[PDB]
């Protein structure tokens, strides 16, 4: 029966009245009304024949359905655009999103319900604003569309239209007395959206309506937002339209200069120097009436970090573009503060370019500041910690790493914290965070790479003690992976994701020193994965015995010590001696294997099937289970 | 022939193309060395694997020098791995090759790894006494004053 629904869907997508009529003809009234009510979620989005006709922009099909079949226009579907899914949208919403003017004309002329209840509170006017068609917006608004209707984020149609940057729709909505004073969830105003868009005409139109200057939650006044977005024209327009004190305009000018210097997109130091010099002359313009200048305390990350306050002080800094950039960073960090996370992007970039070729030191300290900032926030830094891993690989390849253990201890604390946080995240839900489970695995890999870095380097015994404190903190809590794998199991298996930036002379699996240090920490040797495979069961399977024979010999002689059972059957009977395939690995085991009567008795009593339940001390039940 | 000299050089693409022409790789020279010997000297594991793929058999030169032994002499472990894996051989030849590899690591200047030599010889000799009550014999040549004591070891102690 659903085949008829698919045929109607295809006919609606085609746009032919003849095919759709023929498919709907020779069917009962109930059948055709069920076809109209049915939604074929081919892409997982509800789309009734009217809804999908509106989305596909076929005027003929929409006209036929509305005129001859009386399909309900109040049907709402969770249509998705560019991956993002709106959880509710009527037929008129899809018509506006399609961008076809005849379809929206017909649907509105057939009494389409513009105001439809929706969990996302989406409206067809918002869809038209997203599409940007002025004519569709006009036709929707004229025929009973409430512009004041906003989504769950309190984002109105006018707000998103100003964000888009289309001057026509903003002008039309302002003509229809659309209120721009509504506040979104963040509380930003329409002036903030216009400054972000960078359209001077939108800002001028908003000023014409006399929109109030309202500071957002994290500061971010419209002049400050425009200065951050490098909208010099918008900043000048706001300063001219709204009177500001000396402090406000001087701060705006210096923020604009520092933003121009710091960002890689602009990358103009002459404009930055000119703006800073102008602002500081404005500080001293009056004469004996000087704006109070504060100096941030010196920080080892920024070096001297002396914020200059006199004209000769910047005059001495005409050259040394690095000094100008770091001073702009100081200015931006002082003005903006650490309240928001917007300053996360520049600092790393300022490190990144600095990280092109040099000792990495103040780059590392800048990234440490970025780490602190991102750890105040609940923002995932697994990509960032990867980047630190490749940077460490770079410096160890350069052989000039001379690494300081304080930084590695700090990043170990951070990675432990994020491990715990994302473990709780998986404790909340699983399906949505499957990619977060992939990041779980990746972060375990990063810790192994950090352990490989620590093994390659060497430092003071107290620093090693702190490293071992952190690794024991990670070990005491028992990490697990899909199908179950301890740290040792990864450390002995062929860990597929070897660092691509540096895969040679660094991070090679089947390592001996890593396993030695992990045993020193005290990981549970007799831990069993799914199917019960022990550590020895995933080291005798090595396929290159004659090469790298030193590694195999060392790992075997290390794991045989620290108490590892010589025989530990698991699921189907597989002794470590049976599973070995090389033909060379058996020798190393049989040299180190130590015999005892317990093992022989257990093998004898399990080979034959004798009852061993409730006739044996409870401890030996597990012993018999092993052998 | 271009085949053996290309194998000596180690250019994988040209050797692969020449083999594609179905040229017989069992050709010989005045020295009697087959392309396997030149590949072993080059040590390209992929070249040797490709040669084995199309049925290149081990052939002994008149003065001994089986390609496996020749590869073992020049301290080329990977070729030894590959040939031992594919080319079936007895206990005696395998242990002889392992001992030769140990000695070559011991004395030569290119690698000069004392521990690798010790461990390889230890493994070979442990393989010698594996069975028990059926022991491969070890023949010791009379001492040479050039080496001083010049007496080999046949007991693990
Ligand atoms: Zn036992």
């Amino acid at each position: 029966m659903e085949g008829l629904a698919g045929y109607v869907y295809k006919a609606a997508s085609e746009g032919k009245v003849l095919t759709l009529a023929a498919l709907l003809l020779n069917r009962s009234e109930s059948d055709i009304r069920y076809l109209l009510g049915y939604v074929s979620q081919q892409g997982g989005q509800r789309s009734t024949p009217l809804i999908i006709a509106a989305r596909n922009g076929h005027a003929k099909v929409v006209r036929l359905l509305l005129e001859h079949y009386r399909v309900q226009t109040q049907q709402t579907g969770t249509v998705r655009f560019d991956g993002y899914v709106i959880d509710g949208a009527t037929a008129l919403w899809c018509a506006a999103g399609a961008g076809h003017f005849e379809v929206v004309k017909l649907l509105v002329s057939h009494g389409a319900n513009v105001n439809h209840t929706t969990v996302t509170n989406s409206t067809p006017l918002r869809a038209a604003c997203f599409d940007g068609r002025l004519d569709i917006v006009k036709y929707l608004v004229e025929n009973n569309a409430n512009i004041s209707i906003a989504n769950k984020y309190d984002n109105t149609c006018l707000m998103i239209a100003a964000y888009k940057g289309h001057t026509d729709v903003v002008r039309y909505l302002l003509e229809q007395r659309a209120d721009p004073n509504a506040k979104a969830h963040c509380g930003a105003t329409a002036l903030h959206f216009a400054a972000e868009a960078g359209h001077i005409d939108i800002v001028k139109e908003l000023i014409k309506w006399r929109a109030a200057i309202v500071v957002n939650g994290h500061g971010m006044t419209p002049l400050k937002v425009a200065a951050e977005s490098c909208k010099a024209d918008v900043v000048e327009l706001l300063l001219s339209h709204a009177d500001c004190d000396r402090r406000s305009r001087i701060e705006a000018l210096e923020l604009l200069g520092a933003s121009f210097a710091n960002d890689r997109e602009n990358y103009d130091i002459i404009k930055t120097y000119h703006y800073l010099y102008l602002a500081m002359l404005e500080r001293f313009q009056d004469g004996d009436n000087i704006l109070e200048k504060e100096v941030l305390p010196p920080i080892h990350a920024y070096g001297n970090r002396t914020e200059c306050r006199n004209p000769q002080e910047l005059e001495s800094i005409r050259q040394d573009r690095d000094a100008l950039h770091m001073e702009g960073l100081i200015v931006r960090e002082r003005i903006l503060g650490a309240d928001n996370i917007d300053v996360s992007h520049p600092i790393i970039y300022r490190g990144a370019v600095y990280a092109d070729n040099m000792e990495f030191e103040q780059c590392i300290k800048l990234w440490l500041h970025a780490l602190h900032l991102r750890q105040k926030g609940n923002r995932n830094t697994h990509k960032d910690l990867l980047r630190f891993a490749q940077v460490f690989s770079q410096m160890i390849h350069l052989n000039e790493t001379v690494k300081a253990p304080d930084i590695e201890c700090v990043l170990r604390c951070s990675v432990l914290e994020i491990e715990q946080s994302m473990n709780r995240v998986k404790n909340i839900s699983d399906a949505d965070v499957h990619n977060a489970m992939d990041n779980y695995e990746c972060n375990l890999y990063t810790f192994l790479y950090l352990v490989c870095i620590s093994t390659k380097t060497q430092c003071s015994e107290e620093d090693q003690c702190k490293i071992n404190k952190q690794i024991y903190n990670l070990i005491h809590l028992d990490p697990r992976t899909r199908e179950g794998f301890t740290l040792l199991h990864l450390a002995v298996n062929s860990n597929t994701p070897v660092d691509d930036f540096h895969t040679n002379d660094v991070c090679s699996f089947p390592n001996a020193l890593v396993t030695k240090l992990l045993l020193d920490c005290g990981a549970e040797v007799n831990a069993v994965d799914n199917e019960g495979n022990s550590a020895l069961h995933i080291i005798v399977q090595y396929n290159r015995p004659i090469s790298d024979f030193l590694t195999l010999h060392s790992i075997i002689i290390s794991l045989v010590e620290a108490g590892a059972h010589t025989d530990m059957t698991n699921k189907q009977n597989k002794t470590p001696l049976d599973k070995s395939t090389t033909g060379v690995s058996e020798i190393l085991l049989k040299t180190q294997m130590k015999m005892s009567l317990k093992c022989l008795a257990a093998r004898a009593v399990r080979a034959n099937d004798i009852n061993y339940q409730d006739q044996i001390p409870r401890t030996l039940e597990e012993f018999v289970g092993f052998h």
